């Protein structure tokens, strides 16, 4: 029961060590979750002049927020979508970082762009260098993409009590892309055919797509169908509905992506994962 925040970086890490052992989790994982939460709190301070989020969390960080550390893949990336524009995001986050949150501060590396076919405006990558009460704490790779169709019309707001458990009580509340659009974008990515020297390595999306299907539960799959149509049309690459092929090097990638998830009811082989996701494609495609 911590009565006050950690005094310095050394005390922070001792508490994280204690919580990680209490919860049966690897320290490095809890530590990197905390760093993503800190970054997310900076991003949640970014609003338009109505108070609406400028940045929505997506990708593996989002799944780790939705499912919890035990029930999600280890994510290294903090992926986000910018609701309004992307060049103003970098300077707004750096101000957020300098201003700080609960003792944490951040400095952000310069934004490099990326070529992605199908996206007129290009994603950006940079890095957050986090400090606690002066002493460097962790580094978080950040990617920012522009909005595509209605993938930023709405957002879910997710939380974590990880910082509470080490005596940082401030509320955590993170705006995230909704599940229909996460499914649409991961379905597109895992079935994408890459340019000759490039090769699709995204077998891990087969894990995430099973985890996201579990979370739609019995919901109408019609918002997910409309999101899939929109993404696949917006990107103007392979058509909807796609075929979930597996590539020759994917078996071990998929196995690597299953690490730590033995307790979940997931396909245990990449073939069965492809079969599971294909059935999910067909179910989404029948939802009118």
């Amino acid at each position: 029961p911590y009565s006050s925040p950690p005094t310095n970086l050394r005390s922070l890490r001792d508490r994280l060590t204690q919580v990680a052992e209490r919860q049966g989790v690897v320290f490095g994982r809890l530590q990197r979750h905390v760093a993503m939460i800190v970054v997310a709190q900076f991003a949640a301070t970014l609003t338009d002049d109505t108070g609406a989020p400028l940045l929505l969390v997506k990708g593996g960080s989002s799944l780790e927020l939705r499912r919890g550390i035990p029930d999600s893949r280890t994510s290294k990336d903090f992926d986000t979508v910018a609701r309004r524009d992307i060049e103003l995001i970098h300077e707004q986050l750096a101000d957020a970082g300098e201003t700080g949150w609960e003792g944490f501060t951040a400095i952000f590396t310069a934004p490099e762009e990326i070529d992605v076919p199908g996206m007129p405006v290009k994603p950006r990558r940079f890095t957050a260098k986090l400090s606690y009460r002066g002493r460097a704490f962790a580094t978080v790779p950040i990617e920012v993409s522009s909005v595509e169709a209605g993938n930023a019309d709405q957002f879910d707001t997710l939380t974590s009590d990880a910082l509470g458990l080490v005596g940082v009580p401030a509320a955590v509340a993170v705006p995230c892309m909704t599940i229909p659009w996460q499914i649409a974008q991961k379905l597109h990515a895992v079935t994408a055919v890459l340019e000759e020297p490039k090769v699709n390595d995204r077998a891990h999306d087969l894990v995430d797509l099973q985890l996201l299907e579990g979370l739609l539960l019995d919901a109408d799959l019609m918002p997910t169908r409309s999101a899939c149509i929109a993404i696949f049309e917006a990107r103007a690459q392979h058509p909807w509905p796609p075929r979930v092929a597996t590539l020759p090097h994917w078996p071990l990638i998929y196995a690597g992506a299953l690490e730590g998830l033995d307790h979940l009811e997931l396909a245990r082989t990449v073939d069965a994962a492809a079969q599971a996701v294909q059935r999910f494609v067909a179910r989404i495609d029948r939802a009118t």
